[PDB]
């Protein structure tokens, strides 16, 4: 499809997709000898992403920044395994996100969730400690002056998770929106809501994101790059789909349906491309809590 770039490699003059489109890691050419990464992947992809990186970047000492949208296992799983190979990298994440990496209970869930994704033959690279990562904490509204042509603004976007942020390149009308709009469904071309924390904050984040200057490029945490109207209308559409799901929880519960009976229907309907179910229930619980 032409409103959506989902192939590994070059997406724009300054931007490549590395690794798997479902859990991509984006690469920004900041300058002749200066690069940046955006989104932190899953752990098992450490060697794939590495191999993909080294095809665009001769010296990895040139990777200076790694931007992280939130703490979930599928958006920072690469950090302990590839940061040691990127000696000059500096990891930029929100205050709450950095605290997750200091929590031992939280780190243990990240590691366990990622380990369920390792293939039979494979083991992982040698790794940093999670509290040893070269990290600089960023705050809502901060400007990340990454290079002469790359200037991104950090925007708090809680709701998907209580730590979530997005990164706006206003020069390029390019939003790295993480999971804040949900999961884009390539089969039907609509967003699927990902509310795993607070529904009001999720809707409020989308309200603010809609007020951004018209997007040209919308880059979620999964699925690749969205352009044209998919980007322009992204935040409004995601907001709409979320409401749509609320009204359907309401409806089906007014007809005596358990959360599970709809947890199954939603898992059956969308879980064949985000492959969870236990996550699927905490969302339906969260939404039915606040309405
Ligand atoms: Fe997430
Ligand atoms: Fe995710």
């Amino acid at each position: 499809h032409m409103l959506r770039l989902s192939a590994p490699g070059q997406l724009d003059d300054d931007l490549c997709l590395l690794g798997d489109v479902q859990v991509p890691v984006f690469l920004l050419r900041l300058g002749e000898a200066s690069w940046a990464l955006v989104e932190g992947g899953i752990s098992r992809d450490a060697e794939l992403v590495w191999a993909d990186l080294c095809r665009w970047v001769a010296d990895p000492s040139q990777v200076h920044y790694w931007l992280i949208t939130h703490k979930h296992y599928d958006h920072c799983g690469l950090l302990p395994y590839l940061c040691p190979r990127l000696p000059n990298v500096q990891v930029l994440a929100s205050e709450r996100t950095c605290q997750a990496w200091k929590s031992e209970s939280a780190v243990r869930v990240v590691e366990r969730l990622n380990r369920q994704l390792l293939r039979a033959e494979q083991r992982l690279p040698e790794a940093c400690a999670w509290d040893a990562l070269p990290v600089r904490a960023v705050a809502d509204g901060e400007w990340l002056e990454l290079g002469p042509r790359h200037r991104l603004q950090v925007i708090e976007a809680h709701g998907h998770s209580d730590d979530h942020v997005v990164f706006y390149d206003v020069r390029r009308r390019r939003l790295f929106c993480g999971d804040a709009l949900g999961w884009f469904d390539e089969a039907e071309g609509v967003w699927r809501p990902l509310v795993f924390d607070d529904m009001e904050a999720y809707l409020e984040s989308l309200e603010r994101l809609q007020r951004l200057p018209t997007l040209l490029q919308l880059i979620p945490g999964h699925g690749g790059l969205l352009r044209g109207r998919l980007a322009a209308d992204g935040a409004e559409s995601a907001y709409t789909e979320c409401l749509r799901l609320c009204r359907r929880l309401l409806w089906r519960q007014s007809m005596g349906e358990s959360l599970d009976e709809l947890s199954e229907e939603l898992h059956r309907a969308w879980g064949g491309q985000s492959v969870h179910l236990g996550s699927m229930r905490r969302m339906l619980e969260i939404l039915s809590r606040q309405a």
